[PDB]
């Protein structure tokens, strides 16, 4: 099971997990194309791939995805993992230029991804090729929004970069506003969308119970993430997590701040089980006896229940997931999956 430091209860009893029925075809196809898109080398792909468990994080959150619409986001979800490692060794080894290049490119490559398939860097080419299948699911419209998300996303990443280099600890509440972008909370709430079938109209996603479902699973995500990342991210000389930011900004030891990440990542979860009532509520309602109001009413409520699906999802893969192994490695600074 679950180290005391690290369990929820709530999570365990209330948030029992899912797993989508693709999963075992997912698992390899999404292998297949870390390899045939040269995204991690072949001995590292048939080494550490599945034991990374990406597509078992996509497949315990995505439920009832068209099948495509789970290879394509899982895709695109082990990209973003491979990214997270390729800006870490950008920064470890100070290659400035290769990072403003590559930042540039995935810009460009975001508005125009067919045109960057065939790319010389294979990060952009694979970055491409996801976000092309991605745009083929929903009206453009939607693809607008995914774009404005992640340019955003692009540019905290930047920041990320530019605090590092400079060994800049964000305050606390820097850090939490900074977070909802390095972790793409905008990105998983939008594919929300192709995953249920219906781009949401702007007067449904923005209803303030629904804003704040979506919010709260994030902050979950990002926190719990904070909670069991913390050694591998102090080992990696890291300094975005939020107990990072406790310990540099409120003079809290590491047993304090780790006991009060555990508290936030606790509280959001009660909060959301509150506002899960009225996002439901909201989804009776839009059931107002027409074709589409029914077709809301159920996308809203898929999407909601896989909100939810997202606390399980993300609890679980931290405790499979290689990722965070940092007592296995030869070094603890380098984990044996990224290209150093
Ligand atoms: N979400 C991508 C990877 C991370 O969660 P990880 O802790 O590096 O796995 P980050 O903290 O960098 O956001
Ligand atoms: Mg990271
Ligand atoms: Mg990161
Ligand atoms: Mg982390």
């Amino acid at each position: 099971a679950v180290p005391p430091s690290l369990r929820l209860p709530v999570i365990e009893a209330a948030f029992p997990r899912q797993l989508h029925p693709y999963w075992p075809k997912l698992q390899e196809t999404t292998r297949t194309w870390l390899l045939e898109k040269r995204l991690m080398p072949a001995d590292k792909v048939e080494e550490y791939a599945d034991g990374l468990c990406y597509t078992d994080l996509m497949a315990g959150y995505y439920l009832g995805a068209p099948d495509e619409v789970l290879q394509a986001i899982a895709d695109y979800s082990a990209w973003f993992h491979v990214w997270d490692d390729r800006h870490d060794r950008d920064i470890v080894h100070g290659r400035a230029g290769a990072w403003r290049r590559l930042r540039g490119l995935l810009h460009t490559a975001l508005d125009s991804p067919g045109d960057h398939l065939h790319h010389e860097d294979t990060l952009v080419a694979g970055f491409a090729d996801s976000v092309r299948r991605l745009y083929a699911f929903l009206p453009a419209t939607w693809n607008a929004r995914f774009a404005r998300h992640f340019h955003t996303v692009i540019e905290a990443y930047d920041r990320e970069f530019h605090n590092r280099t400079r060994g800049i600890v964000p305050g606390v509440e820097e850090y939490l506003e900074l977070r909802r972008l390095t972790f793409a909370h905008w990105i998983w709430t939008d594919l929300l969308e192709p995953s249920s079938g219906c781009e949401l109209p702007d007067a449904v996603r923005k209803h303030p119970a629904y804003r704040r479902a979506a919010l709260l699973s994030q902050e979950f995500a990002a926190w719990y993430n904070d909670l069991c990342s913390l050694p591998k991210e102090i080992a990696g000389d890291e300094v975005h997590n939020l107990g990072i930011s406790l310990i540099t900004h409120h003079s809290l030891t590491l047993e304090e701040a780790i006991g009060e990440v555990r508290r936030r990542v606790e509280e959001c979860i009660t909060e959301f089980l509150a506002v899960e009532r009225d996002a439901l509520r909201f989804a009776d309602e839009l059931a107002d006896g027409t074709v589409r109001g029914k077709e809301l009413s159920g996308a809203v409520r898929a999407n909601v229940g896989n909100m939810r699906n997202w606390f399980s999802s993300v609890y679980w893969f931290h405790h499979e997931s290689g990722r965070y192994m940092v007592d296995s490695w030869d070094d603890r600074s380098t984990p044996p999956y990224v290209n150093n």
